[PDB]
């Protein structure tokens, strides 16, 4: 399928153990997506002082279009030193990988794969 439903756990940035995926924008994209299929990616809100805290090349989940059965169609845009790979809508937030933190929220996701 073009799009997968996903429930994506959203994580308080000070709980993330693994602050990103990669070394690389195509690495992170990689392995972003990789993680999304496994179920092992956590969301984090995107607010002021969270980026900081997180490891470089971010993987947003931006908004792909204005939501079938609750879930956002979304796709990924990767950034390295404030230049974006991808071009798409609001961020929802930015991508980690999940080691079993403990979430605050769900966010439903239509990703277009």
């Amino acid at each position: 399928k073009t799009h997968v439903q996903l429930s994506l756990p959203v994580l308080q940035v000070r709980d993330v153990l693994v602050r990103g995926f990669g070394d690389s924008v195509e690495e992170v994209l990689s392995e972003a997506r990789q993680h999304l299929k496994d179920g092992t990616c956590g969301l984090v809100e995107v607010e002021k002082g969270v980026l900081p805290q997180l490891e470089q090349p971010y993987v947003f989940i931006k908004r792909s279009d204005a939501a079938p059965h609750g879930h956002v169609m979304v796709e990924l845009v990767a950034e390295l030193e404030g230049i974006q790979y991808g071009r798409s809508g609001e961020t929802l937030g930015v991508l980690v990988p999940h080691v079993g933190e403990i979430p605050v929220a769900y966010r439903k996701v239509l990703l277009r794969k």
